[PDB]
């Protein structure tokens, strides 16, 4: 029979802050996290701003020579798990160390680090590529490194589902737990796809903003004005627990993880059919594993990424779900703010969805200044809005059309 | 409780052939797949070999155009796919399509599209980026094509844990089955590594065989003259499903999947426990998901990849979790005739243990002439060996410390 599975610890970086309070404070004031891209010269792309991390200190966490060896989404992916970690209380021992285990996941992974060892193969030659090339590159070396860091010894892997990857790898841990795999897991995502081969790619679709003049402006979901994604990076992790294992230790428990949903599109590579109805089954699945009527759903994190085609597919999937109680809940996109963090977008997601229970505040859609045709629900337009939220429902749509949504809700 | 999981269909490309029944034909003739590299020039490198897919033809899949879009090891993937689904005999309707969803995974994924992107971005910047580079390379395509041509609306993911990534896609869908989520999942792994990029980053942490002279010799795992594994390239897929599903139809059932298990060894990197700790967890891990004894196991196919700690350190783990019966079992690496197909061995290696049942016959290890100092198990050298075989287990290891362990049975 199935166990309970509840949070007690969060860990973020984000291009609003370098942790989980500073990020929400940001959100909670409306501000955002996107500016000109300073780390590399963009002249020769459409696109030349994001969400960056700002003044991040790996030092914080490993060694100099540590660090080097690693792709800056693994250095993120694990700086997120420690804060996590931390947060939680949570100490490791031989009696533990075998029920405690990591699944962090990314979109894109290191194909910052691939980029540059494939400029030394071709500028300089093959015995320039790194020793640490693979091991310093591979998506499941977050799981893998955290494990080795914290003496991890339980189920070690790592999602790869594109934009949904960071909502899927927080959902697949919970089931672990639920089904008694392990009683701990650290979970989410991470990205640094701010490469020319990511900006350059994603802007080859025709899928990111341009809005080159008013980055700030640039992300604006449901907005008739939208115009694409904006390309962000960080991470985002959570320490999901079975309850009694929680409660137990004493553990601070911000929220308890009811429902998870997967559905497929099977529809196209790159879009979602315009009644979404991919997302539609996703979380309906998500509302019947966690036994609730929709009526009970009060906030929606949103996947919001501000195209044109998936924002308003999004609205019809909330519609054809929710019926008239579409009206009531409050739903918004935190990438308004924050941008696209990819495969760490469901995790950092994840996290605000916690903290709108903790807080029983809907999170702002800032830039929302003429809703486009259709998009006539309570977006949270341009400012935070206290109320009750008893649930909420985070959802993560990807490439290929993979389909996430977790269900959240207060814990006594 | 939990429902019965069986495989009801498999395909496969392998450097020993293009579907199943012809690898498999040289997996019991003692076949090397092993050859010089002739699709690239590795005349600078100091590994020239490595295991192809000789003669694959797409367009048997894809058209001209879908295949421009994709990636070698997405092609690999759908291939192994398209053939396990024909040979399930399953037929896809809107009365089952939400009950069939996909894990394919792959360690590396898209490296020769990403090389290939990379030369014009150094001389000529972003012009010449493909609109479909990014779908075309992310690891997620595989399960997100192959749901969009065959109309899949059930749970679509893809695991990405390096070396294990076949193994622990093939448990996780299972798992779906067994828990209600799916009836049918196809899973497995493809990779195609055979660039620059790959046996230079392999070779640069001398991790790959330099036996230029002999590469059928080359892949020679617990011998004392080994030297590193033999990079090869292909893919594995299975038709997972639900007992009473596939008996409703009329189904052929190959085998059961009766346990999966997972540990992480919190180690190191690259390399796993001298005693292979981690390794030891995870199979006992999966006998006891499994509910067996230990001593009804009679067949293992190793990872067994030919390096010199690799080798020794799952000999240790067998030998710890099997103790005296151990010297009953049979074990062989099939990678002494494949070389290593990395995320994709876990799957290419499910299917010859699974085929190891049907036929009662344990494959060799080839070129095991002097076996290592402890290496004294019965490893099957050099010739197939007819056996009773009513369990088999097969073990994936993974950079990260990441381990697979997947537990067969005789369906009678
Ligand atoms: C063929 C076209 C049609 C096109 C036209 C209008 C559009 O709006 C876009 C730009 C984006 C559609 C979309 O939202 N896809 C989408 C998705 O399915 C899942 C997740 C995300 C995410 O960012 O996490 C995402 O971005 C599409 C893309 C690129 C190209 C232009 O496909
Ligand atoms: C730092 C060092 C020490 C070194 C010394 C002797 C060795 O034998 C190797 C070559 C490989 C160890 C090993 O087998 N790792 C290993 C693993 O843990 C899991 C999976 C696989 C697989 O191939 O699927 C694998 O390859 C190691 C590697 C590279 C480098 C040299 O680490
Ligand atoms: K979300």
């Amino acid at each position: 029979s199935r166990r309970r599975v509840v949070i007690t610890g969060m860990g973020m970086l984000s291009p609003l802050g370098l942790d989980v309070p500073s990020s929400w404070e940001g959100i909670l004031a409306g501000r955002s996290g996107i500016a000109p891209i300073e780390h590399m010269d963009l002249s020769a792309y459409s696109t030349r701003f994001g969400g960056s991390v700002k003044g991040f200190n790996v030092e914080e966490y490993l060694s100099a020579k540590e660090a080097r060896k690693l792709d800056l989404f693994i250095q993120y992916g694990l700086a997120a798990s420690f804060q996590a970690v931390r947060d939680s209380g949570l100490e490791v021992t031989d009696a533990n160390r075998e029920r405690i285990g990591v699944s962090m996941g990314s979109g894109i992974g290191g194909l910052t680090n691939i980029e540059n060892n494939c400029r030394s193969l071709f500028e300089q030659g093959p015995r320039r590529i790194s020793p640490f090339f693979v091991p310093g590159s591979i998506i499941n070396m977050v799981s893998g490194f955290l494990s080795i860091h914290l003496g991890l010894q339980g189920p070690n892997y790592a999602l790869t589902t594109a934009q949904t990857t960071g909502t899927h790898s927080i959902g697949m841990a919970a089931r672990n737990i639920a089904y008694g795999e392990a009683d701990v897991m650290v979970a989410g995502g991470s990205e640094m796809a701010a490469c020319g081969l990511g900006l350059g790619g994603f802007g080859a679709a025709r899928a990111l903003s341009t809005r080159n003049d008013e980055p700030t402006r640039a992300s604006r979901p449901w907005d008739r004005d939208r115009d694409g994604f904006v390309l962000s990076d960080g991470s985002g992790a959570l320490v999901l627990e079975e309850l009694e294992h929680a409660r137990a230790r004493g553990a601070r428990i911000y929220a308890e993880l009811v429902g998870f949903g997967m559905s497929g599109d099977a529809f196209h590579m790159t879009a979602p059919p315009e009644d979404g109805a991919g997302a539609a089954r996703c979380m309906k699945n998500a509302l019947r594993d966690a036994g609730l009527d929709p009526r009970q759903v009060d906030y929606i994190n949103a996947h919001g990424t501000s195209t044109p085609a998936g924002d308003i597919a999004e609205i019809a999937a909330v519609k054809s779900v929710f019926g008239e109680h579409a009206h009531a809940l409050s739903m918004s996109s935190t990438k308004s703010m924050t941008g696209h963090l990819l495969g760490a977008a469901g995790a950092v997601e994840a996290i605000f969805s916690v903290l709108a229970l903790r807080d029983q505040v809907a999170p702002p859609t800032i830039n929302l200044d003429n809703p486009d045709e259709g998009c006539d629900l309570d977006l949270v337009a341009h400012e935070a809005k206290p109320r009750k939220i008893d649930v909420a429902l985070s959802n993560s749509f990807g490439f290929g059309g993979t389909n996430g949504t977790l269900v959240f809700r207060r814990f006594a």
